[PDB]
């Protein structure tokens, strides 16, 4: 039967929804926590015991894992645990939220109960949603977002140079690779070093699937004869000034960056 262990260890399997390879995994853990269920009583149901229990397991994303990788186990071992006597012992599950910008956590309760028998030691496990009689393994299931950055350029009063950096972070890292369309045709821009690129008037580039959290920053090189300005407009929240060599942290609303180049 499904969600009915016969042995002494709980699995646990995070599926993280992922369908599109262009996109970087973030490099992230997931910790799932079990606690006694307090309240339990009414064999004899008794609160869980967690006397010998790691209560802590983990799963781990990094930038690597595409299609083929998203789903992940682990478990919990009560093998380990010392009981006070036979029972029905009841515990709570459920997946942490680390509010990492970007990422949507599984906030879904689960509830185990351990089948104890003869010492003393688990026959059966058996997991539920909690406030549910429906027996099913235990799997959380997370998301994450991506953004995007548009960079046009326009000439007021040729061919202007532009160097972009994405700056690595602990969630997406130095030598991976983000998308970018440019001229129609899409290709790579790799995390933590100088992407050159040039606009002329009404010319704009486009970064569709964009981790969330990364910062960037773009320059212009001097051109004689203009004086350069930007705006940063993010969303539909109104566009301020972005002052070209600083850093910006991408977040959830889509960014587009507008460089005015203006004749002297």
């Amino acid at each position: 039967t499904a969600g009915v262990v016969t042995g002494k260890t709980l699995p646990i399997t995070k599926s993280m929804i992922y369908t599109d390879n262009e996109i970087l995994m973030p490099k992230t853990t997931f910790t799932f926590t079990i606690e006694p269920d307090t309240t339990a009583s009414g064999l004899e149901i008794k609160s869980g015991e967690t006397t010998g229990l790691t209560t802590k397991a983990i799963v781990s994303y990094d930038n690597t894992d595409k299609e083929s990788a998203k789903n992940k186990t682990s478990n919990f071992n009560f093998e380990t645990v010392t009981f006070s006597g036979i029972g029905i012992y009841r515990y709570t599950v459920s997946e942490q939220n680390d509010g990492i910008e970007g990422i949507q956590y599984d906030g879904k309760k689960w509830t185990v109960d351990v089948y104890v028998g003869n010492g003393f030691e688990p026959k059966y496990v058996v997991s539920k949603e909690v406030n549910s009689d429906v027996k099913k393994p235990i799997r959380f299931e997370n998301s994450f977002k991506t953004t995007s950055l548009k960079i046009e350029k326009q000439v007021t009063g040729k061919d202007f140079n532009f160097t972009l950096i994405l700056e690595a972070s602990a969630l997406y890292e130095k030598g991976q690779v983000v998308k970018i369309i440019q001229d129609g045709q899409t290709k790579d821009v790799v995390i933590g070093q100088e992407y050159k690129f040039t606009l002329h008037d009404h010319q704009s580039i486009m970064l569709a699937k964009l981790p969330i959290g990364i910062s960037y920053k773009l320059t212009e090189d001097k051109a004689d004869g203009y004086t350069t300005t930007a705006t940063l407009k993010e969303g539909e929240i109104d566009a301020k000034e972005y002052v070209l060599g600083n850093l910006q942290k991408t977040d959830e609303s889509a960014d587009e960056i507008v460089v005015t180049n203006k004749r002297d």
